[PDB]
């Protein structure tokens, strides 16, 4: 399926996951299917602006670090998944991700 | 891909969203291609458990109303999205997440 990231840089999958979403200016979309990754896109944000710039891009799970409730909601609204607490190079993330083995940060709130 | 939703009733997707994951004795897994639904799959809980009866079933989506958030941090540890918020007949959330119109209680927690 297809994954969104917020990067802190326009370095793709070599950049980290960017600490406060809806702030940041790159984002990663990647095609995963099964343990592989098919696909890496990797946009810049224009200027519910950005559920809907996910949206558009086909993603159906966000990965963030930071994300406010308003926007989770907003996101869950329009069928889009969101999972909070993610840091670190996008990179490893993935790798994580498909292994079921991912990293969080449980106190990503304080 | 397949998503995972806490039932009340043995009904499948007639069934509704029970409102307390964890409590709740039903699951439906459901396949979704595109906009088609290819499976479903009425099972029963046994007896982090919960989570990884989901994860060993294949689910990477959890479609729930009400959920802590321990349980909602084991599940992204797994690398598996949780949607809070979502109510009703089965059958209709799973028409409104395909076409991303979710109704969601964004009251859920009071």
């Amino acid at each position: 399926m297809r994954v969104a990231i917020p990067a802190e840089d326009d370095r793709g999958i070599k950049s980290n996951v960017s600490k406060h979403f809806g702030r940041s200016r790159y984002f990663v979309f990647v095609d995963i299917e099964g343990e592989d990754v098919k696909n890496v896109e990797v946009v810049e944000v224009p200027f519910g602006d950005l559920p809907n710039f996910i949206k558009d891009h086909g993603a159906k799970i966000v990965l963030t670090y930071g994300i406010g409730r308003r926007a989770i909601e907003y996101f869950n609204s329009l069928g889009i998944s969101v999972v909070t607490g993610v840091y670190g190079r996008i990179s490893d993330v993935i790798k994580a991700f498909i292994g079921g083995k991912l990293k969080i940060d449980y106190d990503w709130k304080e």
